[PDB]
């Protein structure tokens, strides 16, 4: 019993050992190879766990039910069960057994073949056969393909086919001009180490009609991920790229000629869509005949991922940002279906998992635009789109009647001299006396400073609580909750107008800010977004009241129809729209000298059917939302009603 307590620890010595990989720290703690001792040497035992455990990517071996007993004066025998992970998934229930050897003072393991897996013996072989899983599709809510597998024809030349020094110098100037390819950079592609002359060497893959083919160019069929909208859900759908050795040791149930979600849905939905390795884990004997199957089950697909996204709307979305910075979010605002989730600048998802080069790849991270943000995910100030809450928020709790005139003369207000230099500025003066209406048309950012000090701190938090600040969506898209302010207290009544007005502390990004603004589109009920179609409507009762919904509508219809309605542009759709628009400015949030943001709500009042937030990140001069807004309203308008 007193060298007993030492067996069950050199047993749970040697399994660490497997686990973490180390096979020579393993190998080291069995005995001398004998007959009835060790079955191989130090050397011999780790090349065979490396080979066979390799070849299965065995990882995470843990052990159980373990005990240890005595049988000699040096022969203590061992039994556990264990569970491991292989390429096919978990082996589990394993039934192991061996014999310990105590000998002068430290206490090793009688090593036998049965301890890489229970039943082998003697000279056994193991056998691994894989079939790989076809990726799943991506869908959008009408069945449209955004991400799905398909045969791209890939273009490539082949050397020995081209010419002899100069033949082929003219076909290399024939083959880059005929499909738009820089000349210098074929001589680069069949510059490689690893080219042969008789070799093929991709090159592009065409993604329309082939054209003529010079002395040396060859077109070849290949099945790859292939995205249809391209640079225009690149941030949403993402990509998948090549799967690495890396990958495979975090986790072995990936395939190892297969693909891997690196970015976006591929690599949220990843699991669902990759499906399952099938194939056969076999122990076969000394010739190489079956006699034991480990684990074995039919190759599973990925699952299909219908989304709420509209592909049309999708697209319309991101051409109408003109590759400029910004995004737009469309949903139906009565039930939350994500039917647009735009970013721009983007990114071509097809040039990423078909192979890029690192000029091309390094230009998308040194760009300074960053196209690689997902700008719909991201924090901003909302802009005086929120006056929308502001106002709401103060004709809940009585601050505001929407009858009252505050008097604001001039262009610029400030509370008392204690606010220095600061003033609450202002567009027109043309109007001194402001009511709701007025202000919601103006956009008078001095009647919402005023009326958010006049409401307070206090009841301006109570109104702003109610709503989905520093709650977690349930979306797949990686985001941070808003905020209202960095901490729980503004200890400022500079920040609090501000904040009135949107233009605080605040970070709201475009999906939370659609989430936020449903409640003038269901009279008060704050609708959450959902991308995933199959959901169910998730809702939040008594936001703000039907009171101040009923008021405050009214008055967005006239931002656009009132002649001077900051989203007048709007009125020539002809269409019922209530719309806010906003331009927040943001000083030196890296280090700058003064850039400024466009934002454009809109809406249908009338049916409730569609619901819009599009905004402009470090906006050019002349330049807004809502220019850009009249062909995504319009299809909305006449498809979502
Ligand atoms: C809300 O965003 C308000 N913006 C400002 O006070 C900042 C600003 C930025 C550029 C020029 C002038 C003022 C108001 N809303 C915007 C808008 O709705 O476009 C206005 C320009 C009307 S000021």
């Amino acid at each position: 019993t007193q060298a007993v307590e030492a067996g069950e620890k050199t047993v749970e010595q040697f399994v660490q050992a497997l686990n973490k990989g180390d096979y020579n720290k393993a190998a080291e703690m069995t005995s001398k190879k004998a007959a009835n001792k060790s079955a191989l040497s130090e050397k011999e035992i780790l090349d065979k766990y490396q080979n066979i455990y390799g070849a299965a990517d065995v990882k995470g071996l843990q052990i159980s039910n373990l005990k240890v007993d005595k049988k000699d004066d040096s022969t203590y025998s061992f039994s556990y069960k264990a569970k491991m992970n292989t390429s096919l998934g978990e082996l589990k229930d394993l039934s192991y057994k061996g014999t310990l050897d105590r000998n002068d003072g430290q206490t090793t393991i009688n090593w036998q073949p049965n301890l890489v897996f229970p039943e082998m013996e003697g000279n056994d072989k193991v056998s691994l056969t894989t079939q790989e899983a076809a990726r799943g599709n991506i869908i959008d809510r009408n069945g449209e393909p955004l991400a799905t597998t398909g045969k791209l024809k890939q273009l490539g030349v082949v050397p020995s086919k081209l010419g002899d020094g100069g033949e082929k110098t003219a076909n290399i100037k024939a083959i880059a001009s005929s499909f738009d390819l820089t000349e210098d950079a074929i001589n680069q592609a069949i510059s490689q180490s690893w080219v042969q002359p008789d070799y093929f060497v991709p090159l592009k893959i065409i993604d329309g009609a082939t054209p003529e083919l010079p002395a040396g160019a060859t077109i070849q069929e290949v099945d790859g991920r292939y995205y249809p909208l391209g640079e225009a859900a690149a941030q949403l759908i993402g990509y998948v790229g090549d799967i690495t050795a890396e990958d495979i040791d975090k986790n072995p149930e990936l395939s190892s000629n297969g693909k891997i979600g690196r970015s976006g849905l591929e690599m949220a939905f990843d699991k669902d869509l990759r499906g399952t390795t099938g194939g056969k884990l076999s122990i076969t004997d000394a010739d190489g005949v079956e006699k034991k199957v480990l684990i074995e089950h039919e190759v599973q697909n990925g699952k299909d991922i219908k989304l709420t996204i509209d592909a049309k709307a999708q697209k319309t979305a991101f051409d109408s940002l003109g590759g400029k910075a910004g995004s737009t979010v469309a949903t139906t605002p009565k039930t939350g279906d994500l039917l647009a989730l735009a970013s721009s600048p983007s990114y071509d998802p097809n040039k990423m998992t078909n192979g890029i080069s690192q000029e091309d790849y390094k230009a998308y991270e040194e760009n300074p635009e960053q196209p690689f943000i997902s700008r719909f995910a991201t924090g901003y100030a909302p802009g005086s789109t929120f006056k929308m809450i502001t106002a709401a928020i103060g004709l809940d709790n009585g601050t505001i009647d929407p009858n009252e005139v505050l008097t604001i003369n001039g262009l610029k207000w400030q509370k008392d001299s204690s606010w220095g230099s600061y003033q609450v500025t202002r567009v027109s003066s043309d109007v001194s006396q402001v009511d709701l209406k007025t202000a919601l048309i103006y956009s008078d950012n001095i009647y919402a400073a005023q009326e958010t000090l006049k409401m307070g701190e206090k009841k301006f938090r109570t109104g702003l609580d109610k709503f989905i600040f520093g709650e977690d969506l349930d979306l797949p898209i990686s985001m941070n909750p808003a905020q209202i302010s960095n901490e729980d207290s503004f200890n400022s009544d500079i920040l609090l107008a501000d904040t009135g007005y949107g233009q605080g502390e605040l970070l709201i990004n475009p999906i939370q800010q659609a989430a936020m603004y449903s409640v003038f589109a269901n009279n008060g009920t704050l609708v959450y977004p959902k991308l995933i179609a199959d959901k169910e409507t998730k809702d939040k009762k008594n936001v703000i009241g039907e009171t101040a919904v009923q008021t405050i509508v009214p008055d967005l219809r006239e931002v656009v129809q009132d002649v001077n309605g900051t989203a007048h542009s709007l009125s020539a759709l002809g269409i019922p729209l209530a719309a806010k628009t906003g331009t927040a400015e943001i000083k030196e949030k890296q280090d700058v000298k003064g850039k400024e943001n466009s934002f454009l709500f809109a809406f249908n009042p009338d049916n409730q059917g569609y619901m819009m937030v599009s905004m402009l990140e470090n906006k050019e001069d002349d330049d807004s939302a809502t220019k850009r807004a009249s062909e995504l309203l319009q299809y909305l308008n006449q498809n979502y009603q």
